[PDB]
């Protein structure tokens, strides 16, 4: 297997409280910039083209996130540099130094009423969301949304946001129980209250069909077709067993093959899209 898409969680620490957090701050670990630029360069002669920087919350550390995606792009010569935020502590100032490697700035919000984001776990809004765009359009990083789809938003008709926001990709995740993460009371989370039925998923889809940058992915497609990296740079199988070796002391081969990556679902998704800044 290649590792075309690599999702790097650099941290677990957040500062918002989603009920249904599915990479919980279980450790306050962080890589040494020099571990890190030692995986990712592993990784880039491995075949990853695209990198994503989520994790908890990446903009917390902001240094570590401006020195790692310079890296990428600069000298790495990535494909695709992507970024996944909640946006609360996105700055401006951050888009004028490093912008220019910036490819994609995947926002994500679930909701665009005050009241349902308190339900859900964030306190406020979205003033902050249509400002990250204005940025995104003057420093030419593409903008993105992610929403999850949960039993408080199920219902909402977000489609007059979405025409004048108009992000060129759009994902809405039905809610996932990662074992371990969020499936129990002993756990940082419990999601199975925000758990929606797959019709329930379905009504929300078939609502906004008039955007067509959604693309949905149910329980189907998003369980086990990511290649995710822990803080301490090692994937994460999502099948049953736990988690590879570091590649920092195995190297990018002997990690992949101790996780199962269902290619199919990543296909099935649209994992591999025009991801780059052209085209
Ligand atoms: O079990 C899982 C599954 C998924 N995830 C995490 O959910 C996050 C969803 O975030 P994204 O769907 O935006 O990842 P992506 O950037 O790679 O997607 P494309 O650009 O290719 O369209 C991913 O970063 C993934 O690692 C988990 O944390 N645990
Ligand atoms: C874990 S977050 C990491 C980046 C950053 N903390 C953020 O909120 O965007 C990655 C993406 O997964 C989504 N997500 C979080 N919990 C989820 C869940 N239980 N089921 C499906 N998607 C979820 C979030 O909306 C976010 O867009
Ligand atoms: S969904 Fe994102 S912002 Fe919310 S708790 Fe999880 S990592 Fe933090």
């Amino acid at each position: 297997q290649v590792p075309v898409s690599v999702n790097y969680h650099f941290s677990r620490k957040c500062n918002k409280e989603c009920l249904f957090c599915f990479h919980t701050a279980t450790t306050s670990h962080v890589e040494k910039p020099e571990n890190a630029k030692r995986g990712l360069t592993l990784l880039k002669q491995a075949g990853m083209k695209k990198i994503n920087f989520a994790g908890g919350e990446p903009f917390l550390y902001p240094k570590f996130l401006g020195e790692m995606i310079d890296f990428c792009k600069e000298t790495l010569q990535l494909e695709s540099v992507s970024i996944v935020t909640n946006g609360s502590l996105v700055k401006e100032q951050f888009l004028q130094k490093h912008g220019r490697n910036i490819d994609i700035l995947a926002v994500s919000c679930d909701s665009f009423n005050e009241a349902t984001n308190i339900k859900i776990g964030r306190g406020s809004n979205v003033q902050k969301l249509y400002e990250i765009g204005s940025w995104c359009q003057k420093y030419d990083i593409k903008f993105k949304l992610n929403t999850v789809v949960n039993k408080f938003n199920h219902l909402e008709d977000m489609n007059d946001h979405l025409n004048a926001l108009q992000p060129f990709r759009w994902k809405c995740f039905q809610v996932l129980i990662v074992t371990g993460e969020n499936d129990s009371d002993k756990t940082l989370r419990n999601a199975h209250s925000l758990t929606i039925s797959d019709d329930e998923f379905d009504r929300f889809c078939e609502r906004h069909s008039s955007q067509t940058c959604l693309v949905p992915e149910p329980n189907r497609l998003m369980a086990k077709s990511y290649l995710i990296l822990d803080e301490y740079m090692r994937f994460l199988d999502r099948n049953g067993q736990q988690p590879s070796k570091s590649i920092l002391e195995v190297g990018v081969q002997q990690a992949l093959q101790a996780v199962f990556w269902d290619e199919e679902a990543f296909v099935e998704r649209g994992g591999i899209y025009d991801w780059n800044k052209s085209s």
